[PDB]
């Protein structure tokens, strides 16, 4: 999921939307923006589809006003494509809404205090309604008007210490202004930006990814602090807070494989730079243990590999081609009557260069491995275009585990990494050899652009989960709201 | 524009929509199916938008049949995307529909010729309404029913000797066929491929480009041959003829510097291969006469020009990096009252990553240069991003002409390269420098993929027309169609503005 | 279905949209409205709905344009809700639109010579595209531009010698104007009006009602006469002419009985009038063969018989009382997994005033009993509501037989009258009495306003077709024509449902 | 507006859609449709729009639920038609949704108090979300869970200690029921049914008129009483309530004259039956003071008058004719380039049969006379249409003051009885003639039906507001919210 807030001096409905089209590939399934008006209402618009189909005309017309906040939704357990979007809102105390990237470990107990000690019933099965709740809850306890940056600081504070899990989240709270706030361990991105109108007007952002910040022209600041929170009034005054002990630098390592934009940086590290240094890294792995092998040509999986795919070859010296095509524009499949729905396919997302195959033995790049699926027809692509023997590299090491922290993983079960090990993993998706990259050698590739940072957020790699609150009762738990969510969905 | 027509032996539907997609960045303004159905009616969806927005799930329902033709439009002076999409109809003779990619250079006088000898009106100003004109005119000078291949043959021979221009056409006739045809040069682009069913049963499918073929798993066959049509009966029968006097080979070299997929064979090139080779010319050339200048990095204008800009990297032993991204999502920028602090239109398309251009002297390449006006900006974008010299070197040579044959491109006049120097156009985009892959290099690095082919459709580069009608009044009228179709989409935006 | 069309001088798309609106009654199925521009070119927004979600701003700024014509179908076999819409149109010769109100029997026919002679494809299986393409093809039998009057005429001269049926139609020819014309028995409705603008500029129009005329501030002029023609010039020029043999005036008696608005006056005869004129006839039937029976109330069965109804209260001295409400609206019934327990049809379309049928003796007033399904629960809903004795009366005489002639009603063997006495329907039925106006009775009733009118087309009362070429092969066929529109619907449900 | 709640013992979606439909004369604007699912979460579809544009298939198959309410809007001051539409929820205390057709007369002042006291932001400037929040702030003031009927009665009674105006409401209460309940004044229409679906199963329902019960095939039980409250568990348990001190029945006189359907029976009179009444008075009076005049036929202005006008001319002893037919298909008017954009036309809601009004004097029926505007052209077409002398009778007194009860009436500057006698009124509209029915006949008229009812709501007629809180001050507040409503929908 995205998240973008925007505290300015002017109408923020455009580049609210321009930020949430930059952010577009963190979600495609949702969008919602929601904005505080001349009248200290909300505005809100959210709908599922792409921001540009979201956002019409008469939409944007409704979100007036200088503040406003925005979020593009990556389905997630309990937050099915069926199910209400985000930013959630609350109309007490104040009138409170919020956006989150990320995932609450102990959602369903936060859920049964809040209804048995506040009666707050939570509607969706969306961890970020939960968290909303934990916070209104917490700015519930003031009685003076209005509040100071103090006790928004302290409802934070308070805050992180029920709930647990990752996120970056930002939020509204009418009359008072912007809340930005990341998790104890930095694992979910949110970076901090401003833009100077004139000697007394500077607008402020937050965004997950620093390319919002620059599409709309915001000088970037700095990332968020883990455990730190942003306020910025109505009237542009920025207050800044530590709100967690013991906060750490954890970020997901799984942003800088593939999720994120190459142009982002994150926890000053370019993703771009990153991602070569897995290819420098993978090289280097692949010129030792495959010393022996014949390989005519590297060939990457399109479409965040073919720079790590063109450093591979740099460092093999051996030839990059284009021998893959993403095809950019993706249709559906439409169930007619009395014709045979045929075929999932692979080709309806890339195309074989045949000539590019032919006669060769190709070593195809991947970001990663997640169910096998894709990597098996896609070896079978090559094959049919003629290719000898077929080699396939991944960026990231095996992935093995289930993420709760806010990246969209099928569950232990369908991770074809999990409980096999290389060689059975090559020999179901047909493979003549596989190798992925090992775990040191990706977080030393991040981690050359960082040094700073000593550990990651690992966990779908390793399996150690650092809010150790991840046992195989509560990933159970998990599946039975995927199943739950795969009804609904299947229900429209 | 792209086209696509198959003539299965099992719903077409899907496939049709799913070669669409792939063809899709052919145009991207409006799409359009058509088939055949059991009962020998035409069904048809057409409208603009993208393919994934044209077609629901009740036009596929209604789109019937066991052959159908599509289109995807990319619009053009006399096509606007407020005029009327394609696939065409005609309901006489016989049921006839068209679709096609390119223009003909003597719309005007076959839509005056139409009206006095034959009475038949031309609703839009879509040369292609009236190349299916002229073609079902042809086709009612017979008088035995049904028609025979020779008949429907001899029907495109006339055709052709009747209009001038650019053109690759499918058609279907209702109770006799699908029919492909291409012009007489070899101009616009179309592939024939073929699926086996069993014996004797075997579909048939054309489009413009390859990649059509290769997602729906048909098997490549060849090139329609310049000034060749195509027949495929009902019963999955093959048959083809030359409909041309002197066919002769000339490809629009266009397609090849960056309008097609680079997973595509056009006459027998790939367009990957010729993009790479375009890089090693360029960068040779760049070695040869920019020796004496310090660039750190070679960075590319995505899309087209990675690969090209790649190999000029090697070439030149320099960095390749991605100093670009482009915005895969681009959204509307809604007109509001007082649109205080606007987002630069350059970003709209790309994002600068910082850090590649800090402090560097870099060399940015473009697949072309048309206007100059993103070139310019994209040259601020970098220097705004801490380049120190900025370079710019473009895959093709100057683009001085207007294209009349298929490829929308705005008039000469408007054109930066058209009347200047390569330094002056270099001053007004604010470049360090600026270099344009020489015309016989390009030439070269194309032919190589196929010597057979002796010459390409240069105009938009050397002014010289193969149809030899292109003039100054040619060139006015078709300003003047461009004006009208301007007009029609104000007027289209003026109350959608004012029914809010 | 209703037509109209406007020949004005300043823009019709707003004119032709309101008349429909007030032709809405004749077909909520689908709308249609064609424009001539200033270009001289076709115009077109159709498709299934009402005429008010239809239209949206940005259709009405294309309908550009100071001549036009508009439509609204009821759906009838070979015209389903699933198949295209009208207005109609054809490319050659000139470009010609047509729209109808009518049904054509010889249509299948017709279909084969265009074919066979012609090489016209009809695209459809709408009677209304036949008509057109016979229309088209003789005038495209001139060699000489434009087209005269008396050349236009002689075209449809030649129609109307050709086809057979009933019809009212509205057509425009780009560059000579807009036409209308009835068939020889002035069957199907159709009225001329005009509207004066200043010396020698007035504005034309034609529609299925004078409703049409009266909402647009249209003086009224006339009927078309049965068999006649009417050319507007785009320049204003009215020109009328009898294009037909031996016309004669056998207006529709339907019209009268519900079908059209009682405002209307069609054929001289003023549709409330003769509905009121239709009550006195049926009380008085009552009051001579009812004399022995109590009623205590007359309730109208709405909404067409509360006039009837009050008429028949007035001439039997009893209370007329508003024992039924029709809903205003009504909405879709969503097919859900397991509906547990479903509202009555009845009640979909009525609601019962329970006090004004509790322990009376009611006569209930209908305009008239087809199927005889809705009666049998509308009298089941009265003893709900509490009535000791029911008695049904049909402002209509026993409905037989089936309309060829452009009124949709089901079969023979579907109408609850056909083949049964009328205690036989009064038993199925389960009313305690039941009456029916008598045929005779139904002629004086609207005769009366217009003694001038001899005879009218009375088959669905008694089996008489004045085309005298309806026979059980016809009426066969048209039911086959029924059975692919069931499918077609059939299929355009199946995966809406499954889309979910 | 129209309310409507179903509490069923199976799946109410199509049910509470169907009583909307019938129930679509009472607001036309927009509507919603709230349902409680088997887990316990509400289920919600509203828009703008007709009930059969405002839910389509994929939205019935959301609103799951064997409970649930639904609302049709009618615009009003604070609740344009560019607001939010009902039914309003709140998260807090345990989920509650509410739909009112009526107004608070002290909404304002509610919402301050709100504010101050709870810190519960109120989004929109609608009187029934201010409604719902002292409901759901009343229900926050208990421990113990669930709640049991008494302390839902209290808080209903303690609710209706604060609000002030008229209203008839439904609302939902998530793990407890539904409950109803109407202003202590008997002022807007609130039925009772029921639906006895085996032995031990009944369902029960309410809505704002008795129609909607029968076109469901629910039993009529009752009026739900001035002041009284209604409760349906969950379980199919009915209780009620009387939640008000000094009830009394005050029925508003307006809904009878045209603003309810005639099948109804409200306060148990039927509508259909007072409205015959009207014409009887109408027509008596009539025959008193309009003597000697030369009149050839009596023609009622569709569709309400119709009854009545049949009443009146059957007093008079003169013929009653169908002179004007109402186009039951009304469409728009596009701003279009270019053309003039003309006239705004009685003639597209109605058409004159020219040959009823030739060379005679007609004597016209309407309902009412708010503006005027519609009758001058209405006298004016009969003019066209070749009537002689045109004269007009209204069903209803004149009206002059606003109504702040539920019911949309323009500002006493716009009313043209406002301030002005049956003369002036006359030479306005053009008439040559013009008689308006006594207050008092009204009454009689309505009472006739219902000899119980002493004293009905008024206060369009006479200026007296039962609530005793009405003051030009407040009517002018009123003008400032129409100011800003308008503001909006122009936006629009
Ligand atoms: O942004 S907009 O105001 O336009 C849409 C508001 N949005 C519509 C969908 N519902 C959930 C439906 S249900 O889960 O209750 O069925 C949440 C609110
Ligand atoms: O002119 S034609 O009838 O051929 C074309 C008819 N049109 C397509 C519908
Ligand atoms: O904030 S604004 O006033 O601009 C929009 C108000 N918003 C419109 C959409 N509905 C839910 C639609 S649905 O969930 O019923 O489909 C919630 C209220």
């Amino acid at each position: 999921c995205g998240i973008v807030g925007i505290a300015g001096v002017m109408p923020v409905n455009q580049s609210i939307y321009d930020a949430l089209t930059v952010l577009q590939h963190r979600g495609q399934d949702a969008a919602g923006i929601i904005t505080i008006d001349a009248n200290n209402c909300f505005r809100l618009r959210k709908a599922n589809g792409l921001v540009s189909d979201v956002f019409e005309a008469r939409h944007m017309q409704r979100l007036q006003g200088n503040m406003g906040i925005g979020h593009v939704r990556y389905p997630t357990a309990g937050s099915s494509s069926a199910s209400e979007a985000q930013p959630f809102y609350v109309n007490s105390p104040y009138g409170i809404t919020l956006a989150h990237n990320g995932n609450l470990t102990n959602a369903h107990e936060l859920r049964k205090k809040l209804f048995e000690e506040k009666r707050r019933h939570i509607n969706t099965t969306s961890d970020s309604e939960i968290l909303l709740n934990i916070f209104a809850s917490e700015l519930d306890n003031f009685r003076h008007y209005p509040l100071e940056a103090d006790n928004i600081f302290a409802a934070i504070a308070a805050t992180n210490r029920l709930i647990r899990g990752a996120y970056a989240c930002v939020a509204m709270i009418i009359g008072h202004g912007m809340v930005a706030f990341r998790d104890p361990n930095g694992i979910r991105p949110l970076v901090l930006g401003k833009r100077d109108i004139d000697e007394n007007r500077t607008e402020y952002m937050v965004a997950s990814e620093s390319v919002a910040l620059d599409t709309l022209g915001f000088d970037f600041l700095r990332d968020v602090a883990p455990g730190e929170a942003i306020y910025i009034t109505e009237e542009g005054q920025l207050f800044t807070r530590q709100c967690a002990d013991n906060p750490v630098s954890n970020p997901c390592l799984f942003e800088y494989v593939y999720f994120a934009r190459p142009d982002s940086f994150i926890d000053k590290i370019s993703v771009y730079s990153a991602r070569v240094n897995m290819g420098t890294k993978l090289g280097e792995k692949i010129a030792r243990e495959w010393e022996d092998l014949d390989i005519d040509v590297v060939i990457p999986i399109p479409e965040t590999s073919c720079d790590i795919a063109l450093e591979i070859a740099r460092i093999l010296g051996k030839p990059y081609r284009q021998g893959f095509v993403k095809n950019r524009y993706v249709g559906r499949t439409f169930i007619m009557p009395g014709q045979q729905l045929r075929r999932k396919s692979v080709r309806r997302k890339l195309n074989a260069n045949r000539a590019e195959f032919r006669d060769k033995n190709v070593l195809l790049v991947d970001d990663s491995i997640v169910r096998g699926t894709t990597s098996e027809q896609i070896i079978e692509m090559a094959r049919e275009a003629g290719a000898k023997k077929v080699y396939l590299a991944s960026a990231a090491p095996e992935i093995r585990f289930p993420n709760v922290y806010g990246i969209d993983m099928p569950s232990a079960t369908e991770l074809i990494a999990h409980g096999r090990e290389v060689d059975e993993i090559r020999q179901i998706i047909g493979a003549d050899g596989l190798i992925f990259q090992d775990l040191n050698d990706l977080i030393d590739a991040v981690r050359a652009e960082n040094p700073d940072i000593q550990q990651f957020e690992c966990s779908v790699f390793n399996g150690v989960y650092v809010t150790k609150d991840v046992d195989q009762g509560y990933l159970d738990f998990l599946d039975t709201l995927r199943n739950d969510d795969a009804k609904a969905v299947q229900r429209q």
